């Protein structure tokens, strides 16, 4: 297994809460590293005292987990801080935060080039994932972070009905063709900046519509071959869903030759006459 830094907490500053939980806090800081010679913008997520044996396990858990993994479109692991209480996690600073969250703030103001390129980025931080035998269970754009420079990375390791291939939800049968379906739903989420999956149905209605072999309509300004490939994602027979591999080279092939994403798939309109 790769090595977890150990990082003496006097390397680290918090600077700007960023998020709470019950269970501790995501602050902004800064982190002095190369022995001193190098300061470098982190997130730093604490546990609070009182924190139960499996909430420690989980906790450096995920940071294990992150700690195996060097890729460019998943999140880096700077280090742990374990042997002083509260304990943190301490990775690179995403400066946009949560691609749900600002995908919703910024709407309408990308290109489908762009767009595309944020899926194609995710697409390959999943390949890495599942050809490292990961299986995320999780994946959804509430787990996605997006830095400055608008890249994506698969980013909270800590493990839904509507983002969950059905053999999961009815037989636990997670696998990486599980997490195949739960991209299809990233698609989506990311060509409507950010939209509720399935919008106003309950968690049943989502799996009463997809067992009846529903899908969701295609995203307004959505290149056709996009939405194919979304559906194609969400095969009800897992078999014939693609792999991430076949994901990110189909990505590739349409960025490329982006002419090909000026063919959209109709959306379907509320009729105003
Ligand atoms: C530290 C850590 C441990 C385990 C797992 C993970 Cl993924 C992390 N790292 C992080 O959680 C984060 C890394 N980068 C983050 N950036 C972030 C998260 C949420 C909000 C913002 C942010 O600054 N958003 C802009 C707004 C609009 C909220 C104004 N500040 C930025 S959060």
């Amino acid at each position: 297994l790769k090595f977890t830094t150990e990082i003496h907490p006097s390397c680290v500053t918090r600077q700007k809460v960023i998020g709470a939980g019950e269970f501790g806090e995501v602050y902004k800081g800064m982190l002095k590293t190369s022995s001193g010679k190098k300061e470098v913008p982190v997130a730093i997520k604490t546990l609070k005292a009182g924190y139960t044996e499996k909430q420690r396990v989980d906790f450096l858990g995920e940071a294990g987990i992150m700690g195996q993994f060097s890729h460019h479109n998943i999140i880096r692991l700077e280090g742990v801080i374990s042997k002083y209480k509260p304990m943190m996690i301490i990775t690179e600073y995403m400066e946009n935060g949560a691609l749900d969250k600002f995908l919703r703030e910024k709407d309408g103001e990308f290109s489908v080039l762009q767009l595309v390129g944020m899926l194609r980025g995710i697409a390959a931080g999943m390949k890495y994932l599942a050809n490292m035998n990961y299986v995320h269970r999780d994946l959804a754009a509430r787990n996605i972070l997006v830095n400055s420079n608008l890249v994506c990375k698969v980013s909270d390791f800590g493990l839904p009905i509507r983002w969950t291939a059905p053999e999961a939800i009815s037989y636990r049968k997670f696998t990486s063709a599980s997490d195949v379906w739960s991209f299809g739903i990233v698609m989506w989420e990311v060509m409507t900046y950010g939209e509720r999956p399935y919008w106003e149905l309950s968690n049943h209605e989502v799996m009463k519509a997809i067992n009846d072999g529903f899908r969701l309509p295609t995203p307004m300004d959505c290149p056709s071959a996009i939405y194919q490939l979304m559906m194609q994602c969400w095969q009800q027979e897992r078999a014939r869903r693609p792999k991430f591999a076949d994901i990110v080279s189909i990505l590739d092939k349409l960025i490329r030759a982006p002419d090909s994403l000026k063919t959209l798939a109709d959306f379907d309109p509320v009729s105003i006459r």
